[PDB]
């Protein structure tokens, strides 16, 4: 019993921080293999970044200007080459802590775990999920870029995603492993704003189903809905819109605990319109939309 | 910017996780140096001293990963059985064995077959109790904090309680709270608020730009603790106001100008407001958690 926001371990993740250091810049870097994965902004001289051309600025750079640090020891750069907005630090020693791994482009909805580093150093470790404006709500501050999200499957390590900037409404951007940013954002201090950011319907409901799990009935009622009708009324409290997809990968949760996703589709627009009347959900005044139906089936079963 | 519930990172702690099976229970033991801690409840009105007379070395399946561990002795502390084996662990980080007090928070690596999980930060509640997330098979499991690079093993998973929350000892046995590794009539008492760690929170929400909740208004802390008494929250200690004062030099809101602000919310609720995306008071930061959150201490 009992629902948790629930990070996966991070020691394989912690075994791959280094820190990377380019002129006055130090951030984070991961080494998986003998290459350092970091974001591209390490190059720049912050006078670079409202309009830095990245492949001009790592022309100039030789493998020495660049300084890794694992743990006390010193890595040589050997090799350097950019790949979209991370830049690709060849080394001379494969991390000898290289986990089983993948690098996976996640959609918005997901969730993830996040190892907050600074100066190659880990320093917490926490759950997060992609917003469906492409933005994370973090904890992150100066230093933290480089900092990577992941997931853990097996003994597999799933790289998500690699921090790069705060936006101003203090959200956070970044990339895949493949340095490709997710939203419409560029690592450039042009104006950026983060689009209105909505609710992820789907987790909402798998966070329903994980308190009825855990015994909470309070919020369910006798009614059913439509999915347009269902969506006609969560657009208008800024929440995504349910697909067929979301009511398919519901159908786990919705046959164990003998609730149709349509009927707790009509709980959802109760609880929207009432509000919680001073009750709590799994230890929550407000609905929670950061657990997946995939975390909710993994904390609840195993 | 932002403000997550963090974990300290796990590394140190997975290293130290293993599996250990006696009869037909399995649950999860802390392999330290040549020790592993474990439950006492895996040989299971117990009589442990009776029941473990009766077990050789032979009877503890300890699994390390893929490697078979041989236990050569076997010894209980309170309610931990400690079994001794032949192999030191070779990633046995610097460790203390500490006691926390109700208040403090703590990581949990949630493990199941000596491989873990999932990591989570929580608190000891004023009940002695824990809100936490665990399955069958999650016993064993640890609870630890991280200073530079040592780790303080502060918890042990022992039971759930019949209302979902969760009881265990500290590593040397002692269960925190009034409780009984036995299958019996348990319960948690009347729950609290922790008081210090609601104001560090709303300390947190002023660092990051939260200010609505702030008024002019400041209190005694005879009149608050009054005050806290009605909305069973915990009395505020002078030590706790000492605690939260460089909090209250950062941002220039002194402890009881920041205790009005929480009156006000105790008698007023939030009106439709949220205080770093909640809806309710958070209480399990503490002051420390939210000046390592706010500067980025690393381990
Ligand atoms: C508080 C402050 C300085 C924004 O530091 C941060 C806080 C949290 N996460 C990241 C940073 N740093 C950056 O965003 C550096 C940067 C600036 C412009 C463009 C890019 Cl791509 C990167
Ligand atoms: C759901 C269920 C079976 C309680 O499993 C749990 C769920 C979460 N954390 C632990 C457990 N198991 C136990 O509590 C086993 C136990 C039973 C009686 C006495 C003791 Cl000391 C221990
Ligand atoms: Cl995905």
């Amino acid at each position: 019993s009992g629902f948790r926001k629930m990070a996966f371990p991070s020691g394989k993740v912690e075994g791959c921080m280094v820190q990377v250091t380019c002129g006055t810049t130090t951030l984070n870097g991961l080494w998986l293999d003998d290459v350092v994965y970091c974001p591209r902004h390490v190059i720049c001289t912050s006078e670079d970044m409202l309009n830095p051309n990245y492949e001009d600025l790592l022309i100039r750079k030789s493998n020495h200007n660049f300084l890794v640090q694992a743990g006390n020891v010193q890595l040589r750069v050997i090799g350097h080459s950019m790949q979209n907005c991370v830049l690709k630090l060849k080394v001379d020693t494969a991390n000898p802590k290289t986990p089983k791994y993948k690098f996976v482009r996640i959609q918005p909805g997901q969730t993830f775990s996040v190892l907050a580093c600074y100066n190659g150093s880990p320093s917490g470790v926490y759950q997060c999920a992609m917003r469906p404006n492409f933005t994370i709500k973090g904890s992150f501050l100066n230093g933290s870029c480089g900092s990577v999200g992941f997931n853990i499957d097996y003994d597999c390590v799933s790289f998500c995603y690699m921090h790069h900037m705060e936006l101003p409404t203090g959200v956070h951007a970044g990339t895949d492993l493949e340095g490709n940013f997710y939203g419409p954002f560029v690592d450039r201090q042009t104006a950026q704003a983060a689009g209105t950011d909505t609710t992820i319907t789907v987790n909402v409901l798998a966070w329903l189903y994980a308190a009825v799990i855990n015994g909470d009935r309070w919020f369910l009622n006798r009614f059913t809905t439509t999915l347009n009708d269902f969506n006609l009324v969560a657009m208008k409290y800024n929440y995504e819109p349910l697909t067929q997809d979301h009511v398919d990968i519901l159908g786990p949760l919705s046959a164990q605990t003998g609730i149709a996703v349509l009927d707790m589709c009509a709980s959802l627009k109760e609880l929207l319109q009432n509000g919680m009347n001073g009750r709590t959900i799994l230890g929550s005044a407000l609905l929670e939309d950061e657990f997946t139906p995939f975390d909710v089936v993994r904390q609840c079963s195993g």
